[PDB]
């Protein structure tokens, strides 16, 4: 039987939201995505006989452990936790703006939220509901079955009921990293990591990588070298992986799929057997390649290229469709790949594993449950782990010699460098690295800080600029 080999690689990352001096988490994005996706995505493998693979960044690992140890001083979560009678006006405005940002996401479709937002003034019992419903909107698949009745109530929540939800939420956080260990040991999937603080390795190694796809951009004069710090990102991530899993990582996802001939060399010298990047880089780098093949880079390392179409469909398109339609579309495009090639194709599906689900109905649980059940019965599709895909001899392999540096965002680095605003953050980093006396410089080399800068008016970009400038300052002391 000619088979199609499907590889799912779910990338999970949250930049360090913890302000260095105050030790306060200024955004609750780690807590809400952990209680909703970080435990629940692998928990699918307990109920579906398929293979899924996950990528965890070290900085995400650090935050979840702090939240699981009760040490994270989340300011927003404290506004949820407290009785509304102890709530200052600023915290109440913070709660209402958080609800306004998510008001139109399907996971916030609670009738009570319609009322309370249309309400001009709010009493304590209404504020308790704005807190509790805000927590309950971010409920993952596991606890959605457990707290079904609280979720069915929809209103008239109490302080004790909200605190019960919160303890149940923290139990999931305490169980999160064990499930990644469990699915790795059980063979139900492979776990990978990225360089520690999600940096852009091609830029740190040689900033001239931006001109390979964007020749007339203006980048800041890099008067300092970041090549040593680039190795530290890879090297420290292997130790965090060894801490959690007891072995060194052999598979790594380059942050934002960023690859260069130099990064690939570095990943080879630090022991990475395989990495993955986007189809755009393949089309820029090699003449008429297919993304359905294992690739050897100069015999040193193995590179797989993701399917941009299928991955973006889940990441951006399928949320609008009914669940049955999206799954049928997905299998339809897989059936066309099967007939497009005269070999047994490998189809790599890589995307962020947490951010798309909030825009889906019921946090995407129906779509995922129909996709995993469909994939269970379709026998021309075999889901694989990254390790199984590495050892499989039914996957055609070709050797390539070069790549053109880029990312999965248009094949260029323009989302992080190129304009005056983005270049401001690099000039700050370069000048600070000249004076950097601690490793908080590595936090400031994270990709997220540069992403939010100057693109458009966006949510809580203030908070990102505060942390960047805080990490930079603490890096020079
Ligand atoms: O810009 C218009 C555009 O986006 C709109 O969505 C906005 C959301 O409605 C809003 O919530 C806003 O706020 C958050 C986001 O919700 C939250 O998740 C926050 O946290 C993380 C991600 O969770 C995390 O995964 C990480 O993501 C990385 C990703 O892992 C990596 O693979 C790569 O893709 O880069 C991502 C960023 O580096 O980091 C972010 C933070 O860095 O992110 C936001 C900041 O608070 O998010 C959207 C901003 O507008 C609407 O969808 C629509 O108007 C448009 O499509």
């Amino acid at each position: 039987m000619k088979k199609l080999f499907l590889v799912f690689w779910w990338h999970m990352h949250q930049p360090l939201y913890r302000e260095p001096y105050t030790g306060e988490y200024l955004l609750p994005w780690t807590f809400f995505h952990a209680v909703k996706d970080y435990y629940d995505m692998p928990a699918y493998l307990k109920d579906f006989e398929i293979k899924l693979n996950f990528n965890l960044t070290p900085v995400l690992i650090d935050q979840i452990q702090e939240y699981a140890q009760g040490k994270a001083k989340d300011v927003f979560l404290e506004a949820i936790r407290k009785d509304p009678d102890d709530l200052e006006k600023e915290e109440v405005e913070k709660l209402i703006e958080f609800t306004k940002l998510n008001y139109e996401k399907p996971i916030y479709r609670f009738e009570r939220i319609r009322e309370l937002m249309n309400k001009e003034k709010l009493n304590r019992e209404e504020l308790l509901d704005l807190q509790t419903l805000n927590l309950l909107a971010w409920c993952g698949r596991t606890l959605r079955k457990d707290l079904k009745d609280l979720l069915n109530k929809g209103r008239n929540y109490t302080q004790e009921e909200k605190e019960y939800v919160l303890n149940k939420y923290f139990e999931i956080i305490k169980k999160t990293l064990s499930i990644y260990r469990e699915i790795k040991e059980e063979g139900k999937g492979s776990v990978s990591t990225s360089p520690y603080y999600h940096p852009l390795i091609p830029i740190l190694l040689n900033p001239n990588c931006v001109y390979e796809t964007t020749p007339n951009v203006k980048i800041p004069d890099f008067a300092v070298s970041f090549r040593e710090d680039a190795s530290k990102h890879v090297e420290l991530a292997k130790e965090k992986y060894f801490e959690i899993f007891g072995e060194h990582p052999v598979y790594m996802w380059p942050p934002q799929a960023s690859v260069s001939n130099e990064a690939l060399e570095l990943y080879y010298e630090k022991g990475i057997n395989m990495l993955a990047t986007d189809e755009v880089i393949l089309k820029n780098s090699v003449e008429r390649a297919s993304p359905y093949l294992r690739y050897y880079f100069r015999e040193l390392i193995s590179v797989f290229f993701r399917d941009k179409t299928l991955s973006d469909l889940i990441g951006f398109s399928y949320h609008a469709w009914n669940a049955e339609d999206a799954v049928r579309d997905f299998i339809g495009r897989l059936k066309k790949i099967h007939e497009s090639v005269d070999f047994q194709p490998v189809v790599f599906v890589v995307l962020d594993g947490e951010n798309c689900w909030e825009y889906y109905e019921e946090n995407g649980i129906p779509f995922l449950e129909k996709l995993y059940s469909t994939l269970e019965k379709e026998e021309w599709i075999e889901t694989l782990t990254l390790e199984e895909a590495m050892r499989k001899e039914d996957v055609k392999t070709e050797v390539i010699e070069s790549v053109k540096a880029g990312t999965w965002f248009d094949g260029n680095f323009l989302k992080w460098i190129g304009n005056k605003e983005k270049n401001e953050y690099w000039k700050i980093l370069i000048e600070a690295k000249k004076k950097a006396k601690n490793d908080y410089i590595l936090v400031a080399e994270g990709s997220d800080w540069f992403w939010w800068q100057g693109e458009e008016k966006a949510p809580f970009v203030e908070v990102f600029d505060k942390l960047f400038r805080s990490f930079v300052r603490r890096a020079q002391e």
